[PDB]
């Protein structure tokens, strides 16, 4: 009926996969030639991904690395949710703030926004991804 | 940026199978009962993603396996651009109108969009992507 531990931990990992490359061309935007439409495309879709509700991807048996699949996911990450859904919540709060920036054009205001959204990838990865 | 041919497979696959959940969210919505916060979000990330150039990501030498990074895409896709940009323009256009009538949390007329970005999904498989 619904998706398997091994599929919720190939389609978070995509999710991820998929802001990683957004967030490279927001990189490469602001040290090289600036395109706002192209930079706005890639915002866009960092602050649909981080509203997207992956919080339904961790369901239970997806703490272990399951068949042919691995996770990285260190076994805190479940019994420490309430801390989780805080880093998580000022992970949405700085994606919808790089999606507004990204609006107005002007690539400074991006940079900045860009750091902060770096800096909420960052801190959960610290605490609660592997090795 | 400017990606290897492993990390332009990869990440295609990527936004490809992370647009897949999203799709199964919006069908499990109208087929059980409808969340229509949980309708616009997952429409927002089909519409971000169609929106996010993926065209970048079928560069030279992505059309075999570069590796161990297997591609279900046949050598077709790439003799036949003009047909392919012309399924890619109907599918953006398709994943604009669902986010835009998701948003109005009218499930009736989901169900119609939903099935017009379904039937752009499958027009492209049908003739370009393996099995
Ligand atoms: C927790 C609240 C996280 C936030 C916010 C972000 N990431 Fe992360 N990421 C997290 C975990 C637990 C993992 C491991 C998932 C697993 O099951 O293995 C990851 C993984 C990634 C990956 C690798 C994906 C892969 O190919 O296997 C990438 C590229 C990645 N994360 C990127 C990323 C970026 C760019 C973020 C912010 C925009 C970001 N993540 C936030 C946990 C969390
Ligand atoms: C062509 C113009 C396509 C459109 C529109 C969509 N898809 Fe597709 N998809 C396409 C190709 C050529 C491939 C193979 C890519 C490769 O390098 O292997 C795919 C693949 C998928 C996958 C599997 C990805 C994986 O992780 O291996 C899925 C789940 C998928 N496609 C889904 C999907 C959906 C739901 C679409 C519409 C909303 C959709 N695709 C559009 C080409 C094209």
């Amino acid at each position: 009926a619904g998706l398997s531990p091994e599929e919720q931990i190939e389609t978070r990992q995509a999710g991820y996969e998929f802001m990683g490359w957004n967030m490279g061309k927001i990189k490469a935007n602001l040290e090289g030639e600036y395109n706002a439409a192209q930079v706005e495309a890639a915002a866009n879709v960092i602050a649909a991904i981080a509203n997207s509700g992956m919080g339904a991807l961790y369901g239970p048996g997806t703490d272990k690395n399951v068949g042919d699949v691995k996770t990285r996911v260190k076994p805190e990450f479940f019994q420490n949710m309430e801390d989780v859904g805080k880093i998580a919540r000022e992970f949405v709060g700085a994606a919808n703030t790089l999606a507004e920036v990204a609006a107005t054009g002007e690539a400074e205001a991006v940079k900045t926004a860009f750091g902060d959204v770096g800096a909420a990838c960052k801190s959960c990865h610290e605490k609660y991804r592997a090795k």
